[PDB]
């Protein structure tokens, strides 16, 4: 019943989660700023709302990975986490990439979340 | 984000999560089973209010924690993580401890990320 028996994979998807967050904050406060301020207004409004979706999505993943790590270290009980979460767009190259990486990271976590807690 | 002495609120958060998980899974079941159908429904609905509030704080505490340990960048924490009566004795205590922990962290969250030009 216990299992969670975390390693190898988790351990891999944790590294993906943390690197994505580091590259996002570096982009949004760096190149993304200059990428967005040379857009048209409709493209910038699109950049604005899609930046929010990116950071929110990563917040869920970061929160998930850190809690599951806290459970793996024994800081949090294995039983706590059993309720715990789970239009025209021509955007810049950098934002578009991080958004596609975050989507692949999200469902990678969601599938891991279901096999880890929803099963069977 | 010097956020030391938030160790106290960190230790408080992690203990309450631990006590909640011990209660809802131990003595809380007996408090639920020997209870009227409507109050048992109040037990279930408020325990979910409790556990979702604690994951909110637990997730905040750690993400702070990772920021403090340099696992996550400080630039992160932005727009990121912010915020019938008859009930068993054990549940009431955890709810009221969570209400105090939440206001403790919400005050802490505001002084770390929205204060500066206030008030």
């Amino acid at each position: 019943i216990q299992d969670f028996a975390r390693s190898e994979l988790f351990d891999r998807t944790f590294e993906e989660g943390m690197q994505l967050v580091e590259e996002t904050a570096a982009y949004l406060d760096g190149a993304g700023r200059h990428d967005s301020k040379v857009l048209s207004r409709n493209a910038a409004l699109g950049y604005a709302t899609e930046s929010m979706r990116l950071t929110t999505r990563l917040m869920q993943v970061a929160s998930w990975l850190l809690v599951q790590r806290a459970v793996r270290e024994g800081e949090m009980p294995p039983e706590a986490a059993c309720a715990e979460a789970y239009a025209v767009e021509e955007l810049p190259f950098g934002l578009m990439n991080l958004l596609q990486r975050s989507e692949r990271l999200y469902e990678r976590v969601r599938h891991l979340d279901r096999r880890m807690y929803v099963e069977s």
